[PDB]
């Protein structure tokens, strides 16, 4: 779809809040590939996602997968902290013929076989063993791999996203000192040239920087999640309102500067979804009811006028 590409930013922003520069960079690289300006035998895009934990990296990879390939299922997550022990290559691409687990294939290769159109997410690439890192280079160069079975795995329709906890303490200092996004991107690059040779970094479409989320941005994520929960309740014809306090209650608990907004899912589950379920099962919240949710001395409270 043409205008899907032409309006990819607002499309990715349907699910991902803030990180405009990150989304612009991503959207621009997909457009160059789709216009036919880059190598047809390389992947669609290769990115290095930098910044703090839980600020929209996975959610961007998911949204990109849903937007371009119809579903979030078209995202493959390979955590490199599990592939650092040298015997890891056979886990990624398969055990050799005659060895236990040859018929199983490899974690990455089998996933990209049954989903040639997929977004691939590599977590903490610095941790990966040099031999695992060489396989990553082969994807970036050849646009293809050969697994242990000898079957060629195509990567030309994939979008490669690499993440790194490396360089994030610098970008935090960058925003503290008030540097523009431009020079933050340029300063982190020098930190990266100390852990990766420019051989690798030049193959990347963009070096992408994610910021910490502001108070306003956290609210917008809460709203988006309440929007999905609202759809589920609408099937029972149940309306749900939250007071500003109730929205701030969830925002305060669902975000911390260490894990980002990762706690939010189970905060919403523990503080809103589990209590609401109880009220529904008891009979206090019925089909056709409009619920107002407010803050009390113990937690969120539910009332039906
Ligand atoms: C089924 N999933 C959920 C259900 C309820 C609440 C959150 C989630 C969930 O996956 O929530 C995810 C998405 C959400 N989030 C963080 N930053 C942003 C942002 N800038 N824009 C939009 N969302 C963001 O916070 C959670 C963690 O973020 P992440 O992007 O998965 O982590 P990381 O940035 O480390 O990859």
């Amino acid at each position: 779809e043409r205008e899907k590409l032409l309006r990819l930013e607002e499309e990715l922003h349907k699910r991902v809040v803030g990180q405009d520069e990150a989304i612009r960079a991503v959207a621009d690289a997909i457009r160059r590939a789709r216009a036919g300006l880059k190598d047809p035998n390389r992947p669609i895009g290769s990115f290095l996602f930098l910044g703090p934990t839980g600020v929209g990296q996975t959610e961007l990879a998911k949204t990109l997968a849903a937007t371009l390939f119809d579903t979030e299922e078209a995202m493959i997550r390979i955590d490199m902290t599990e592939y650092m022990e040298k015997h890891a290559v056979s886990r990624l691409i398969g055990a050799p013929p005659g060895y236990v687990g040859y018929e199983e294939g490899g974690q990455l290769t089998e996933a990209v076989r049954r989903r040639p159109y997929s977004v691939i997410l590599f977590d903490e690439i610095e941790k990966a063993h040099p031999d695992v890192f060489n396989i990553l280079l082969q994807i970036l160069d050849d646009g293809r791999l050969t697994d242990s079975h000898g079957r060629t795995v195509d990567f030309r329709n994939t979008v490669i996203i690499l993440t790194s906890n490396l360089g994030s303490p610098l970008i935090l200092e960058g925003l503290q000192k008030g540097w523009p996004y431009e020079r933050i991107r340029d300063e982190v690059f020098k930190v990266l040239q100390q852990h990766f040779r420019p051989e690798f970094l030049n193959r990347l479409d963009e070096i992408v920087v994610f910021r910490p989320l502001t108070k306003e941005q956290i609210r917008q994520i809460v709203e988006i999640q309440l929007s999905y929960l609202r759809a589920r309740l609408a099937e029972k014809r149940i309306s749900l309102e939250l007071t500003e306090a109730a929205k701030d209650f969830l925002a305060e608990r669902g975000y911390d500067p260490v894990f980002g907004a990762r706690p939010l899912r189970r905060v919403i589950q523990r503080e809103l979804e589990t209590p609401l379920a109880q009220k529904i099962l008891a009979g206090e919240v019925k089909e056709g009811d409009r619920v107002q949710v407010d803050v009390g001395p113990a937690g969120l409270v539910f009332a039906v006028p």
